DNA sequence: CCGTAGGCACGTCTGCTCGGCTCGAGTGTTCGATCGCGACTGAGGACGAACGCGCCCCCACCCCCTTTTATAGGCGCCCT
């Protein structure tokens, strides 16, 4: 082996889960066709059932603003002053070897 | 007088904030290890002293210088 496998609940392992969540959130904004871009909490929780919503609230507070709507299905609208990172910048965040 | 709309209350979702727990990093202290120095001991070589060996000298002992005297066989020399 040439690449190090982390231990359970290590600092490297916990950083990887956070960054992979940050990668997946960003690509959901790139998939959204609405102007301004918007995503749902339900789509992240369906892909990440082992995360609490509060841990997802940490990754969404810096890049998105919560707009509540009169239905049990609400949107995270991308901040107008937040520049969404480009594709190759997302590529540098998490490599296939780290996964 | 009746119907409908609005207001309030409660439920639920989430967004923020506070408290508690745990993990990691650092620094100080204490213990063990290793290194250096000195001392002891063993081995080898060199020097000094004592003993033993070798050489030389000295001492001791025995025979040779003569005389005599009886007596006799053999060998060699000297003058008649």
């Amino acid at each position: 082996p040439l690449f190090e496998v982390p231990g359970p609940n290590s600092k490297r392992a916990n950083t990887h889960i956070r960054d992979f969540l940050q990668v997946f959130i960003y690509r959901l904004f790139w998939k959204s066709k609405d102007r301004p871009r918007r995503i749902r909490m339900e789509d992240i929780k369906k892909a990440f059932p082992s995360h609490s919503e509060s841990s997802i609230r940490k990754r969404l507070k810096l890049c998105a603003d919560f707009k509540r709507t009169g239905m049990d299905s609400n949107w995270w609208v991308l901040k107008s002053d937040f520049r969404l990172p480009t594709e190759e910048e997302i590529r540098a965040m998490v490599s296939p070897e780290q996964c």
